[PDB]
């Protein structure tokens, strides 16, 4: 089964293979009093790996390339950020400092700069309107507007019908909104709907934070983001 929050001590880092050549990484860290799970992606990359977010944290993300060499045994040579928070970059001195190639959009590295987070070494061009798509080796990385925060991106692996949605779709057990400082409420919807429909054929789709589902995290996902709008 999917590993959960409760079963994943912090400092330590799951891998979950989901098809061949593709990954989940799930880590869970302590914010404001609870404990909290997240994911990331792997994917093979010929005789190499793609990363896709931190794992929260220097030292998850240390365990994160400690438990790749242990189960899979080959490099992680590029990663991306799909935002500028510290679940997406926390981590990446570690990733660069152990040869990785680190990269986000131009507005992630902007915004983390801003907050003091740290920032990827490489930008990604070609992301900066809703709808944008380019390929990235093994996945396309798909920029659907407005969200979850400004610059966050979703990446899409069409070997294995695989939909990282990241911070900008909820788990089905997460029923209120959370963190929303950074969002874009009234736009969080329409950009969900450029999500769906770029991607109708997604199979396996990854939340930010907790349990995989398919399609339907995305309508779930627009009727929490509505609710917190009501109230
Ligand atoms: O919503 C998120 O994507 C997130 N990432 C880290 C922490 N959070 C919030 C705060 C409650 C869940
Ligand atoms: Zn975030
Ligand atoms: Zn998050
Ligand atoms: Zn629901």
């Amino acid at each position: 089964e999917y590993p959960t929050v409760s079963e994943i001590p912090v400092g330590e880092v799951r891998l979950y293979q989901i098809a061949d050549g593709v990954w989940s990484h799930i880590a869970t860290q302590s914010f404001d009093g609870a404990v909290y799970p997240s994911n990331g992606l792997i994917v093979r990359d010929g005789d190499e790996l793609l990363l896709i977010d931190t794992a929260w944290g220097a030292k998850n993300t240390a365990a994160l390339l400690a438990e790749i060499e242990k189960q899979i045994g080959l490099p992680v040579t590029r990663a991306v950020s799909t935002h500028f928070h510290d679940d997406r970059v926390g981590g990446v001195d570690v990733l660069r400092a152990a040869g990785v190639a680190t990269y986000a959009s131009p507005s992630t590295r902007r915004l983390a700069e801003v907050e003091g987070n740290e920032i990827p070494t490489h930008s990604l061009e070609g992301l900066s309107s809703s709808g944008d798509a380019v390929r990235f080796g093994p996945v396309e990385l798909f920029y659907p507007g407005a969200a979850h925060s400004t610059d966050n991106l979703v990446v899409y692996v069409p070997s294995a019908s695989v939909l990282y949605g990241g911070c900008a779709i909820y788990e089905l057990s997460r029923t209120s909104a959370g963190n929303v400082a950074d969002a874009d409420l009234a736009e969080w919807p329409t950009s969900i709907e450029r999500i769906q429909q770029h991607y109708p054929e997604a199979q396996f789709v990854i939340p930010g934070h907790g349990l995989p589902g398919g399609l339907d995290l995305l309508k779930h996902t627009t009727n929490v983001v509505k609710a917190h709008t009501n109230r």
